[PDB]
């Protein structure tokens, strides 16, 4: 019992500013969890939608700026794609890039510039070892719809070079998932 | 967003004995309403399924028995469909079967056979006039799904011939409904 | 279980005198209801006619007069299709005819001639909005055959220019209608 | 003014048990009529059914049993249909089938065992003489709806095997007519 | 006598300043009435367009903003459409964005942009039920132009994400209409 | 935005008896103006029908006759096309028929009979000069429709021959117009 369908997510992400007169960067990371994105359901059924399986197809991460089109001291910066769980070590003001010569990396101009990613995100199965599967949309596993418990999915990480002034960013998240199983458990009332 | 599920329901309807000689028949009606399928939800969202609006496609009333095959005093019965809410007076011991010249007459077979019944109903938005749609899958009219005070459907009477016996049943209804607009709520925790 | 049928009513309407010297015209509205024309049956069947359900499919309207042609004091009236129960007001000496302009408009010639309207009435679901269908033989609805409160059809108004004479006319009702369901009851005697 | 339909009624038919040894069969007859099937109306409408004229054109006799499947001294008997009004005569326990060598015998399993006969009734339009018509759709007279005389259709005769147990069986006769010449009358009120 | 014509109107709406930190939305509705757009006649014609019949075709709700291009603290929101009288409540700051994942759901960016939306709104027949009709120019249904009490037309709600600055926006809704049967009245002078 | 309608008025007309002898006619003449179709409006629109211009392709003059078809002293006559506000004087015995030679004379036959006249009439835009167009749909002129004080249109001359009896008909003109430039007016309320 297939269905797709879109589920969405919205929260913040500033940049302060630095007195370092130097180009530096900002360094942060980016995981995906369901939970976030699908409450608690009640009674009998645990979660909102009444399914028992799941796969992320896609996630489309999109960062609208906050700040206006007159700021100065603008800057470039980063967005790679990180299927592992293995981020560049969080950082205020590094003195490079570090996501600028990945394969998945495109460019963010800032501060006042919109930039996408759309991409397939994979689960951390085993942090450990960190395997994924390649995309295959036949051959993508099915994991289960916990009640409070799912696992994170994993996939961005950015470098956004530093400024005098504060760089807000309202973040949305929509991650295209597919379910399995329809499970409606109707008691009586 | 249209969504074709399938909702179903279980309850029991026994025809008591009589000691009366005659053949006579039981008469009773049957409507359906979507909250005995589908239960109140939880949190910001009123329904189990994140849906706004709805309409009934079709519904399969079943007869499963709870009697041996070995039990006499046999009879014959009818079911009719009946989309105006204005059903044969409930009687328990009939001189007639009322809905046997009806033109969607089946026959029951009593008391240890399976009888099905597959249609599509009508909402009662007057009781007053009593006015229906014919069935047209473009042209019905979509409802709102409402926290709880949906409206009823109605299409099913019966007449059960009575017997020495008490002659008792398994009712399974089974609404195949389709759903439009998914309209989850996801507030922060 | 269809039955196409023809059902038809007579009475009479009279315009009386006027001594004014102005053209001035009579107005008056007409309803449709079917417990005029269908009288109650007798027993188990409340109707004659052992039907559930109808749609009327057309109306025809007859003027016959009951005046000579050597008459004088000739006049011109109009007649109009009205679906919603809210008429032009009943006036018996008019200084202008209301229902010349409307665009389902056929002239009338007065006083031994004539005239016949063809035409689709509608019901009234709720006099407080007005509203109805357009014309649709596939998707008019189906009424309930009520016991002694159907519900008035509507669809004519008109407009008789007056005179010194009294003008009467006979006029025949003919009902092209479409039933359903047929729901005998054959108790024993 | 041509309407098709199908009128029903049911009624019970009881062979008493016997202790004769001998293998005996019970004679029994089966005429129909249309005051059975059509109740008398009420007012102008001398009948429910609002009609002149009417043939009828096929008759279903259903036996369906009352008996267990688990029931012996089971038995075989004859059904042939009769279209004159001269029956064998009626028998409790006659020491052979008359009805078996007849060019119209379908063979009745007893006593847990369905039987139907479907054919063309011939009204008894002289008992002495008893003359009828072969069957032809476009030559079949038509009769009279009488008020409350109508003339008996005649068709069927039986021969039921005794048993040690009494044999029941609710039979249904459904009798497909044929009307013409609607004839309503509408008084006022 | 079909006039298909267009109506139109202009208003202001302002969301106004908050000190909260947090993304915050500003939840509002939108109904749509033909008197808002359609004055009151003169005389015997009660209405300034003489027509007896309506129905809404469409709507085109257009943001117009107030705000210049250098305003600062931008947002994102979303307008859906909502064709049953049953929106989101209105909130001053909700923590999240209702209407987001709507499947009518369109980005509205803040607050200096321009946001269209074009649809066939649907009349409040019934706000107990909720009932509308899917999208068929050939069998919408007429209402009728009251005088001084015509029905409210649904469809759409926003969610606007508040801001350090007040931001207005002025909104011209274009109503497309499709009128019949002209009545003029033409008394003398 | 063009818009074809049909307006029309109804007013009389009657040629009193002369005690004259020879066959002697009754000249008169017929103007056309669109105020006396055309009422004033209400509040900002000047007019009921909400358009700036007009053009009149066609007028449809009907003698709709009063008198019995017993009448005698029956008579013959003639209408003119008359283009130019140049009329015949107005006669009450005039010793001939001056519009009898005229190319657009048709036959009036008196006093029962119907007599109809379709043509196209011209505005008096000079009448010093008395100049007008030619048919042509395509180049055919733009008036505006004033408030107060619109143009006479014109067009049409008869001459009834007197008689013992008076001569009474009720004239209906029908204008066929042309409107342009839907300029309806919508301030708050
Ligand atoms: O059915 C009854 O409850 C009952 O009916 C009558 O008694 C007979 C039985 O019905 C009859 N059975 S059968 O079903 O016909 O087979 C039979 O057994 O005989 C009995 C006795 O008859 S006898 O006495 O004549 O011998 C009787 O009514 S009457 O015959 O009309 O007088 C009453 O006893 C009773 O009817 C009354 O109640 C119903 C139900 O409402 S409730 O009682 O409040 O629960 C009333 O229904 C009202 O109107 C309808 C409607 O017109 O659609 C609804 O109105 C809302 O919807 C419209 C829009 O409609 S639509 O266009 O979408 O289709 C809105 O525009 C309105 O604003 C809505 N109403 S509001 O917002 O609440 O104001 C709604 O169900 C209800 O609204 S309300 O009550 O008007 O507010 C019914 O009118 C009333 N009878 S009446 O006499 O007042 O007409």
């Amino acid at each position: 019992g297939i269905f797709n369908t879109r589920l969405s997510r919205t929260f913040g992400y500033t940049i302060k500013r630095t007195t370092v007169k130097t180009p530096s960067w900002a360094v942060d990371m980016m995981r995906f969890n369901i939970n976030d994105f699908l409450p608690p359901g009640g009674g009998s059924n645990p979660r909102s939608v009444p399914f028992e399986y799941y796969r992320i197809r896609k996630v489309k991460v999109e960062f609208w700026p906050c700040s206006p089109i007159t700021q100065g001291d603008r800057g470039v910066g980063s967005s790679a794609v990180i299927l592992d769980d293995n981020f560049v070590t969080k950082a205020t003001a590094l003195t490079y890039d570090p996501y600028v010569n990945y394969s998945s990396r495109h460019t963010i101009t800032q501060p006042f510039s919109y930039h996408s990613r759309y991409f397939t995100p994979k689960p951390v199965l085993d942090s450990t070892i960190d395997y994924f599967q390649p995309n295959n949309k036949r051959n993508q596993l099915w994991l289960r719809l916990q009640t409070a418990g799912n696992v994170d999915h994993v996939g961005l990480g950015t470098a956004f070079e530093n400024s005098i002034y504060d760089q807000e960013y309202n973040i949305r998240v929509t991650m295209y998932v597919q379910f399995r199983e329809f499970n409606l458990k109707d008691p009586p009332l």
